[PDB]
């Protein structure tokens, strides 16, 4: 370690990113400029194995800058991950292994990063759950740290305050924050918008707070050592310049997000010794020095391994990684009339009990949502974790426990306030990882709170999320139907849930749950199909029994899962939805005009009344429904 | 001013409060106790009329903890507003004046709170457009406070910090926050999920904070007097017990969310000495002292318009209050291939020109969204906001804004990143506020930025959401008559913008962007109409002229606006959708099935590559548009 081969490193780092972005006439070469003497020190210490991106005792590196990607891939190439120069030179096009921002498809990558503030609380996250997993497996088996690098755009955000507040409060002396303060964003000087004291407000939260150059290697590397034996949660404020060592580009909000030009990185290759007219260049020196990482990754991993074998959490590590979701016993609801979210609440307990690694929370909500774990105790010695009113960070947070390796974790909020968290909802569908979200109070049924508190387009959005399983379950016996497909299935589920008590339903008559959506009730030559999801499928039945007093033939079908519905064969469908199909929910539902001739649903805002009240003026009654129904 | 008058007047609004949760079965008692004293000793400070509740130059009062509804609803009683006793008493019931959380459809609110953090953002953004207010009409005309009452919960949010940072970087020496800091939340001690240093985390914002006992009067005025002739934005930490005056109840979480009981208020009313077997009671003194404010606000505004009528700048406000919108002259797009974004940026510069309190600005992303108002300068001189990477605060800033009396404001960002923004969105749909939504980056088409910022989800969100015009606009022309309709409607809109350029339209055959939809190809006997919006026009149209020439007649239907198209009648939607309706749009759209037979949508996140790239791999082409069509 000497400032010669330091030096190469990181502008082996520069021109590998800059001559990514050139090639694909797209991307960002400021941040990783910038960035490249801290990653070339950074490297030094990070303790990881590139041929086993899993082992889960590695530090976690998170680029929250996620535009930053170049630079990433550059390093993960350099130490020995499985990613090529041919990946390389193929970066932000269509298929390749080295998408704009970046992906864990590509292995190395911890976790998927873009939207801004989203890294930030998920290395809070993996902080955290890195804390859990020395609970249970013991300091000697979990003993890393989590290395974030973030900019201005990742700190203006609110989840980055929100993340942070909890950091401090857990005293995660595991989690180093590492900010790029360059003072530029995309419209120019970061002081048009922003002139806090980082400082004072990161000491605010808890952490300690160190303040270097970050060009300058000996201080980097001087931070690095005294932040990893901080007490505290440590964040190192790094100036840099952006686009360091692109000449007239340099401190340039142009650098940002376009390519240096290929006459800069002429310029900037013969200042640093790099012979201008070739690209992809990696100098020998660097090359080795980088991939040092496998022999030394290698080693360490191999003695922890052996740590492993003498433990006594050995048999608990393989549970945890080898759930067994088909033992479980849930909770037999058959004909008990109940409000979903005490359905759910049960299950949540029954699934804690069961499995060692599942655990979650509530943003303040959970005597309301159901979502305690009673008496499993309180994060880090027990199960549940108050997230505090921080829905956002909350999600992120759960992103990261999803990927740490060992946990199944769930967040829960009401559902309108499921939009404060839906970017991070977003990234746990595009990774498609198992986290469960818990929304309770889902529906005008709300009452009395009023129309800020009613959900209306929440279903919509979340049925038009790919990779994304929506649950509405109409009684208790569909609420575990929907959790065990829920954990058997390849990406993440939601559990819309009701404030009121619905009614039990009588037994399917062709289908089931796992088919999204079944039938309650099927008649020879079918005039009309009621199909309903959640606390309209009651209303459904009594209007169908009502239609058949009448002299008209119905069907009813109940959906609890619109996404699983519109995966099953034409036939099912067919035999479903007979006759003049009605669909009915409380909700602003366009959507299932791709099931239903009519739709039945709330076009307006809520109202704040009693339940009763709300229901009738919205017109769930099955008076009104029939009158509908019959066209008159 | 003296301690029996005002704890007379804090304990009858307590046992208004209580009264009316207690009548209703359903509401917060909690933190109306809490902060009656607060209450009490600021209604000597405020400055407004009763009867007029518009008057321009009033001080702003703002409830963030919008569950403390039934405390604003007594003190607006009391005061003289056009609330009455019996309105009191059907809190939270159907089709009343008291619903559960403020509606500006209640005289004397503000803004509509309820989501935690939106009410501190909001005055923020009041206390923003106060200065923009000052900045055109002077000093003399514009030198209110802006008073925000929030609580834990507020502060633990995100967008919190996010304004918070803004208020303190443009110094808003008129904004005063009072921290209701009682250690209570629906878990419990707030300390299970928030220690912050609270007065550090401000003053690193750039605040001055004072530090009070919120139920001795001397101190709560003390501190209003000091916070009145800060420098900076002030914070008053004012430490209080929930349900403050209830006995058993006091610092009880049970005390937040539920009804305090019959026999608790009898004993609570016993010890402050008024009659526990009558409630809604309004003892005579309090009575004539809160409604002094009547005759004091009177006065206050009769002595302003003497200063209006004084003024250099009364035209200018007969102007900023009375804007003409069918003067401006738009630019003309008719045969020019443009981006959307590109039209939208020259149409914010007519309107900005045009109106002179039209402004707004991007989250960091003016030169992506293309949002600069050109020449025009920066706030608050100007009118280009500068937000920073902060999209939740921008739009919540704004809802403000378009509050204040005098503005029509704009918040812009990626349309991926709208996401951030939703919560605040809703509520400007909520409140029917003129705040317009400019939201670019549209689709897949983005390209190599990869599927972390291409759009899927966002178009069947905003449609969803009541109250809110979602326009996408296929060219300039569209871009200008969604404008035109965007001014004069009674609701938000959002814009829907290509980064890409897109062909210009040839002109409509029947109907315009006024009714969502319109034919821009007809043919008699149409066996298919291909509908389509934005981005995918012209494929539309390309594909119509290939059906045409193997011999299928086509009618192409652009629509630019769904909700639009959704009130059309229904001799109009047939004339449009003939034979088999396909519809087309590059998001996961299964709305559209409202209005066709088939949808050619995308049903997965995006990828990264180049955007023709991406666009072929998700069946954007004549070719398979034309394949699908033809069902082989
Ligand atoms: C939530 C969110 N909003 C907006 C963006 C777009 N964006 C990408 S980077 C950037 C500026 C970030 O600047 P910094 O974080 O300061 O980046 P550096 O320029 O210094 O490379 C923005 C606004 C985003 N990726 N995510
Ligand atoms: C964004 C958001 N999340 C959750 C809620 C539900 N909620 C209402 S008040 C509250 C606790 C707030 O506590 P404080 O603000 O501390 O209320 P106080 O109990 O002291 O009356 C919560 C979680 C909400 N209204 N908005
Ligand atoms: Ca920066
Ligand atoms: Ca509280």
């Amino acid at each position: 370690m000497n400032i010669q081969i330091l030096q190469e490193q990181a502008n082996t780092l520069r021109f590998l990113s800059a001559d990514m972005v050139q090639k694909a006439n797209s991307g960002h070469p400021g941040a990783p400029l910038g960035l490249a003497d801290i990653l070339s020190v950074l490297s030094y210490h990070l303790k990881h194995n590139p041929k086993n991106p899993t082992w889960l005792n590695r530090d976690r590196l998170v680029f929250s800058g996620g535009h930053a990607s170049a630079l990433l891939y550059s390093f993960l190439h350099l130490s020995g991950y499985d990613l090529s120069l041919e990946d390389l030179k193929n970066f932000r096009q269509l298929h390749s292994k080295t998408p704009g921002h970046p992906e864990i498809s590509t292995l190395g990558v911890e976790i998927a990063t873009g939207p801004l503030g989203q890294g930030v609380a998920n290395a809070v996250g993996f902080a955290m759950a890195a804390k859990k997993a020395q609970n249970l497996l013991g300091s000697d088996l979990i003993d890393h740290k989590i290395y974030c690098l973030c900019g201005d755009g990742d700190l203006q955000e609110g989840i980055s305050y929100e993340a942070c507040s909890l950091a401090g409060l857990h005293k995660l002396d595991n989690f180093i924050l590492i900010y790029d303060s360059n003072n530029i964003s995309i419209e120019g000087d970061v002081g048009l918008a922003f002139n806090e004291n980082v400082k004072m407000r990161f000491e605010a939260q808890g952490f300690e707070v160190l303040s270097i150059n970050g060009h300058d290697y000996e201080e980097i590397n001087k931070a690095l050592e005294q932040a990893k034996k901080s007490t505290k949660p440590c964040l190192i404020i790094a100036k840099t310049t952006i686009a360091k060592g692109a000449g007239e580009l340099e401190g340039s909000h142009k650098s940002h997000g376009a390519p240096l030009g290929e006459e800069v990185i002429k310029k900037a290759k013969e200042q640093a010794g790099f012979d201008p007219n070739i690209s992809f260049h990696i100098p020998q020196a660097s090359k080795i020095r980088f991939e040092s990482a496998v022999e030394l990754g290698d080693l360490e991993e191999a003695k922890w391994k052996d740590k492993l074998e003498k433990s006594a959490k050995k048999e608990l590590l393989e549970r945890l990684l080898n759930p067994d979701f088909n033992k479980i016993a849930y909770p037999d609801f058959k004909g008990k009339d109940l409000a979903t979210r005490d359905s759910n609440g049960e299950i949540l307990n029954v699934l804690a009990k069961n499995l060692e690694g599942f655990l979650g929370g509530s943003a303040d909500l959970g005597p309301s949502n159901k979502t305690e774990l009673h008496s499993m105790g309180d994060f880090v010695e027990g199960k549940n974790i108050h997230f505090g009113i921080r829905e956002h960070a909350m999600a992120a947070i759960n992103n990261a426990f999803a990927r740490y390796g060992i946990f199944l974790p769930f967040s829960a909020t009401f559902f309108i306030f499921s939009e404060y968290l839906k970017p991070a909802a977003r990234i746990a569908a595009l990774m498609k990882i198992k986290h469960f979200f818990i929304f309770t109070h889902d529906s005008i049924g709300v009452g009395e709170d009023g129309p800020t508190h009613q959900p209306i387009e929440q279903l919509s959005t979340f049925r038009a999320m790919p990779n994304f399983l929506t649950f509405r379950p109409a009684d208790g016996v569909e609420n575990v139907k929907a959790w065990q497909i829920a954990l058997n299935a390849d990406i993440p589920s939601a559990f819309v849930l009701s404030r009121q008590k619905l009614k039990a339903l009588n037994e399917p008559v062709f289908g089931d749950v796992k088919n999204g959506a079944y039938l309650l009730k099927e008649s020879k030559e079918a005039k009309f199909t009621l199909l309903a999801s959640g606390s309209e499928v009651w209303l459904c039945l009594e209007s169908a029994n009502e239609l058949e007093k009448q002299g008209f033939a119905c069907n009813v079908v109940s959906m609890p899962c619109f996404e699983l519905f519109e995966k099953q064969d034409k036939a099912y469908q067919e035999r479903l939805l007979k006759g003049e199909v009605i669909g009915v929910e409380a909700a602003h539902s366009n959507e299932l005009y791709k099931f239903c001739h009519k739709v039945y649903g709330i076009e307006s805002f809520g109202e704040s009344g009693k339940d009763k009240d709300v229901f009738e003026r919205f017109g769930f009654s099955v008076s009104k429904l029939v009158n509908f129904i019959l066209s008159k």
